[PDB]
C-alpha cells in the first residue's frame, strides 16, 4: 500500500519567462524564447542561437557574494526552488523539517564554470582556480544549497541522468513520498549548457539544429525540414506533498501525480530505436503504477526534441502503446517554442503539463509546417487547443537511452 | 509489499587494486595505494599525489575504439559493473532484462575529458572538440553503457551526490527491489578527478593533505596530525537482487542489505557539524530502517576522510547514536589507505562492509599514531582485528550536509 501525492507549489525560470504564469501566457501564445546568443563570440561555431533566460536577477534570491560562488545552473535551480517553496505556501518547522527533502537535478552541470576555471588555470596556472569552484559547480549543491537556506533534514540527492534528469528527479521524489520516507519534497532540475562547451560538445556531434538564420523556425518536432535540437537554459521546480498533509494545511493543489514509469532501452549512447520500444515499456509502465488503461490519457507533453530519429521513435511508441486512442489524445512538443533544456526539460514540461490540466488546453506544437512520413497524430500544429484533460503524460528520453514518465491526473 | 535485498555480486577499481579480492587482500594487510601522481607535471600544485588505479587494461572489458571516447570514470565504472555481474553469475535473458536496472554514480563525472575539450576548445577553436564530449564525459553514461553492452532494460539513472554518492546509489537501488521496481541492480559508483581542475580546485580551498614528501602517511583519519583528504581513483559495483529471485537460482549470497539512512544536515556547504548530528539523524534512520537495537552493530566503515572537522564529527555522531555500545563496536576508515575515492568512496567502503562480515575482521585504520582530543573509540588503530561481526554500518556524508548510511549483516 501507497500514500498519495500532490503538486502545491511550482516554479521556474525558461526561455519565455522569468516564473511560471509569464513562462505558461508564453507557451499558449505560441511564442518562442529562441534568439541568438549575447555576450558571447560564437564567430567560429555552427549553432549561434538557443533559449537563454533573459532579465534573471539571482539577487531576488541571493546575497552578491553567495550568488558569485555558484554556477549559473545552481542559481537556476535556487530561483525555481523558492519560487516554489513560496508557491505552496508550506511553513517549514522543527516539527517537521525532518520530513522534508529536495532532489534538484542537472543533465551536465557546472560547464560555464568549469570553462572559467580552464581559462584561468591554462592562463595563469592553478593557483587562479576559484577555492569555490568544486562546492560552486556539483550538482548536488542546489539540493545542497536548499536544504541549507531553508533548514530541510528529509531526504536530500540529485539525479543526473541526462535530457530524463527532471522527470526522474520528479518521479523518485514522488516516490520517496509515496513509501513515506518523507511528507514534502522540492525536486525538477535546472541547466545552463548554452556556454561554449555546450554548443561546441553538442555541435560537434552534430545533434544542434544550425537554422542561424530563423533561429524562431529552428525547433520543429515533427517537420520534415528539423535538423536537431535547440539548446536551452533554466530550471523548473515542484513541491510534491503526502495528500492528506496538503489537506490539514489548506494547500492549494495543482494535480495529482498518479504515476512514474522508468526504462532502459539498452539500445544507443545518443539514438533511440526506430519503433521507439524502450518509450512504449516506460509509458505502459507509468500508466501500470497509475493503474490507468491507455485509453484514460488525454494530452502527453512528448520529449519532442526536433532530432529526426527522436521525434519518429516517439511517434511509433504512442501508436503501440496507445493503438486505436492514439489519434484521440492530443500529443505537444514545448520544446517548439522553449527549446530543449535537456535536465530541466522534464522539470518545466511537467509544470506545463500540470497546467494543461488546470486550464484544460494543450499547448501547441509550433513549426509544424509540415509533418513528416508518419507524423500524423494531433500534435496540435500551430495554435493551442482548449480540450477534455483528465490524464496528461509527460515523457522524457536522453543519452544512454534512459526514459522516464510521469503521469498526472485532474484532483478534485 | 516491501521485499528483502541481498548482495550476490561485487567488482572494484581501488588504488590497492584491479579488482574485489586484490583490493581486500591490501586492505587486511595494511597497504597504502598513494603515491606521487605521475600521468601529469603537478609541480605548480600544492599536492602532487593520491590514489591512481595502477596498470588498468581497459582491453579487458572493452575494445580500444570504445575505450577511447569514453572518460576514465565511466571506463571504471563499467570495469566494476561487468565484474560485479560476472561475480553474481546472473544470465541476462528476455525473461529477466525488465527486471535488471543499473544506478552507478559520479561525484564529478568526466571532469578530465571536459579540461582536454576546454583546452582543445581555447587553443585551437570549437571544431576541434570530440563529437563524443557529451556522451563520453556526462555521468548518466556508466548507466548509459552498462545497460547497452548486457542488454539491462530495468530502471536506468546516476546520483551525483558528491562524496556521499556510492553510498546512495546503493540504497535507492535496493528500495527499487525493496518496492518491487526491479528484481536486480548494479549499483554503486566511480571517479577520477585526478586532472589540474580536480587538484587545482580541492587544492585552492585547502581541502587536500599536502603531506608530498611522506604520500603513504597523508591519510591519517582521526590522527592529531592529519591535514586534509587524499584524492583518489576508481569505482566499486555490486549485483543487488531481490532475497526470493537470489534463492530461486541458487545464487551464491555474501550478505543482506537490512537498512538504509539519508538525511541533510541543512548546516553548510562544505563542513559538517562540529557535533555529528546530521550523520547521527541518518545512522538512527538506517538502525529504525533495519529493525535493530543499537547494540547489535558490531563494525562501522567510517567515512573517516582525514580531515579536522570531518573525522570529530564521526566520533560525536557514533558517541550519540550508540552511548556505551560506542566503546564495544570497531570503527575504521579504510580511507586510511585508499585515499577519499569521493563519489566511488560508498561503493569501494560497502564492499570493504560486506567482505568484513564475510571473513569475520575489522579493516585497520592505518597511520593512527596519536589519535586526537576525544577519539578514543576502538578504532582498530595500525592491524587488522579479527571478531564477531553479525551487523555492518557503512558511512558516507558529502558537500550540500548529504548523509548515508548503509546497514549490512549476515545471511544464512
Ligand atoms: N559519432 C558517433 O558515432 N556517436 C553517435 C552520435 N554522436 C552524438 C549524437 C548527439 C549528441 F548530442 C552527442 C553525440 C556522437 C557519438
Ligand atoms: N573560502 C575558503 O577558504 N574555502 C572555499 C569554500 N570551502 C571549501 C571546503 C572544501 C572544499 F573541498 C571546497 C571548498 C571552505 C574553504
Ligand atoms: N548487550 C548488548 O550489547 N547486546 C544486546 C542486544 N543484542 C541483540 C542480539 C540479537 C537480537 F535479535 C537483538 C539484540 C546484541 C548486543
Amino acid at each position: 500500500s501507497r500514500r498519495r501525492v500532490v503538486i502545491t507549489g511550482m516554479g521556474m525560470l525558461s526561455p519565455l519567462g522569468l516564473d511560471v504564469p509569464s513562462s505558461w501566457e508564453g507557451i499558449l501564445a505560441g511564442r518562442s524564447g529562441i534568439a541568438p546568443i549575447e555576450h558571447m563570440d560564437l564567430s567560429a561555431y555552427s549553432t549561434r542561437f538557443g533559449g537563454s533566460v533573459k532579465g534573471f536577477n539571482v539577487e531576488e534570491y541571493l546575497s552578491a557574494k553567495e550568488a558569485r560562488k555558484l554556477d549559473l545552473f545552481i542559481q537556476y535551480g535556487l530561483a525555481a526552488s523558492f519560487q516554489a517553496v513560496r508557491d505552496s505556501g508550506l511553513e517549514v518547522t522543527d516539527a517537521n523539517r525532518e520530513r522534508i527533502g529536495v532532489s534538484m537535478g542537472s543533465g551536465i552541470g557546472g560547464l560555464t564554470n568549469i570553462e572559467n576555471n580552464c581559462r584561468s588555470l591554462f592562463e595563469q596556472g592553478p593557483r587562479r582556480i576559484s577555492p569555490f569552484f568544486v562546492p560552486g559547480s556539483i550538482i548536488n549543491m542546489v539540493s545542497g544549497f536548499l536544504s541549507i537556506h531553508l533548514g530541510l533534514q528529509g531526504p536530500n540527492y540529485a539525479l543526473t541522468t541526462a535530457q530524463t534528469t527532471g522527470t526522474h528527479s520528479i518521479g523518485m521524489a514522488a516516490r520517496n513520498i509515496a513509501y513515506g520516507e518523507a511528507d514534502v519534497m522540492v525536486a525538477g532540475g535546472s541547466e545552463m549548457a548554452a556556454c561554449g562547451l555546450g554548443l561546441g560538445g553538442f555541435g560537434a556531434a552534430r545533434a544542434l539544429s544550425t537554422r542561424n538564420d530563423e533561429p524562431t523556425r529552428a525547433s520543429r518536432p515533427w517537420d520534415r525540414d528539423r535538423d536537431g535540437f535547440v539548446l536551452s537554459d533554466g530550471s523548473g521546480a515542484l513541491v510534491l506533498e503526502e495528500l492528506e498533509h496538503a489537506r490539514a494545511r489548506g494547500a492549494r493543489i495543482y494535480a495529482e501525480l498518479v504515476g512514474f514509469g522508468m526504462s532502459g532501452d539498452a539500445f544507443h549512447m545518443t539514438a533511440p530505436p526506430e519503433d521507439g520500444a524502450g518509450a512504449a515499456r516506460c509509458m505502459k509502465n507509468a500508466l501500470r503504477d497509475a493503474g490507468l488503461d491507455p485509453r484514460q490519457v488525454d494530452y502527453i507533453n512528448a520529449h519532442g526534441t526536433s532530432t529526426p530519429a527522436g521525434d519518429i521513435a516517439e511517434i511509433a511508441a504512442v501508436k503501440s502503446v496507445f493503438g486505436e486512442h492514439a489519434h484521440a489524445l492530443s500529443m505537444s512538443s514545448t520544446k517548439s517554442m522553449t527549446g530543449h533544456l535537456l535536465g530541466a526539460a522534464g522539470a518545466v514540461e511537467a509544470i506545463f503539463s500540470v497546467l494543461a490540466l488546470r486550464d484544460q488546453v494543450a499547448p501547441p506544437t509550433i513549426n509544424l509546417d509540415n509533418p513528416d512520413e508518419g507524423c500524423d497524430l494531433d500534435l496540435v500544429a500551430h495554435e493551442a487547443k482548449p480540450r477534455k484533460i483528465d490524464v496528461a503524460l509527460s515523457n522524457s528520453f536522453g543519452f544512454g537511452g534512459t526514459n522516464g514518465t510521469l503521469v498526472f491526473r485532474r484532483f478534485a
